Formats: C-alpha cells, structure tokens, sequence
C-alpha cells in the first residue's frame, strides 16, 4: 500500500483530512465541501433560499440573505408588521404595508400617524 496522504501534497482539497485506507484513501471535507477530494464549494444558493427578492450569499458551509427594505427573517420570508409599535396615535386603526403603515384616524383626527386634532374647529 501507498499511504497518499503522505505525499508531497495533501490529496484533499479546502483543508480537508486525508485518511489512508489499504488500495486507496478517502478525503474528511470541511463543512461546505464536497467531492472525492473536497474540490466542490457547496453552492448553499442554488436552490434559491432568499425569499421576496432578496440578495442570497454563497458562503463556505452556509447561505446569508440580505433583504429588500420591509422584510426580514432568515429567509426574508417575514413582512415585517410595521404597526407592531402602535404608530397611529389616537386609536387610529393601523395598516400594514411594504416598509411602510397606514393610519386610518378616528373622527375628528388627521395626519398619517393621526397627530392633527381638528375637534376644536368644529
Ligand atoms: C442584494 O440585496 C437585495 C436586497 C437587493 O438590493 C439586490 O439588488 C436587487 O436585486 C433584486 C432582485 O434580487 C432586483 O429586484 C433589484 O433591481 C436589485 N437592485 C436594487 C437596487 O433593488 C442586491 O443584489
Ligand atoms: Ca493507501
Ligand atoms: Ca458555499
Ligand atoms: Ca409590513
Ligand atoms: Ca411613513
């Protein structure tokens, strides 16, 4: 038996571990390697994980999404609920948008987070 890992060069790819076996060897790859001898950086995008138009970061062992303005979540899968912190003031009834809400403002009341009073000039 040849010991190739034991070699000029690491028959592995990407730092991965060389282990004998009698005949041949065998290639341990770092997480985000594949391949007999670990030559394939995983592309962790390709079956398209960013949701919403978002940016998808081929990373070693892993993806990363970058979002569009409005969304977020692992996946920029998540509308974020621009009401959550009650916005509307007065008791405004709030809805949702895409990075933005909307007031609808009790009578008497304007202004996109209902400020303005208008009961004393009526
Ligand atoms: C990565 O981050 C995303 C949030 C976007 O800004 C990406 O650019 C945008 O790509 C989408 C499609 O994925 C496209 O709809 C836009 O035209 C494009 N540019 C902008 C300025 O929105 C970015 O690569
Ligand atoms: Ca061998
Ligand atoms: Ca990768
Ligand atoms: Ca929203
Ligand atoms: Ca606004």
């Amino acid at each position: 038996d040849v010991d190739e890992c034991s070699l000029g060069a690491n028959p592995c790819e990407h730092a991965g571990k060389c282990i004998n076996t009698l005949g041949s060897f065998e290639c341990q790859c770092l997480q985000g390697y594949t391949g007999p001898r670990c030559e394939i950086d995983v592309n962790e995008c390709v079956s398209n994980p960013c949701q919403n138009d978002a940016t998808c970061l081929d990373q070693i062992g892993e993806f990363q999404c970058i979002c569009m303005p409005g969304y977020e979540g692992v996946h920029c899968e998540v509308n974020t609920d621009e009401c959550a912190s009650s916005p509307c003031l007065h008791n405004g009834r709030c809805l949702d948008k895409i990075n933005e809400f909307q007031c609808e403002c009790p009578t008497g009341f304007t202004g996109h987070l209902c400020q303005v009073d208008l009961h004393h000039i009526l």
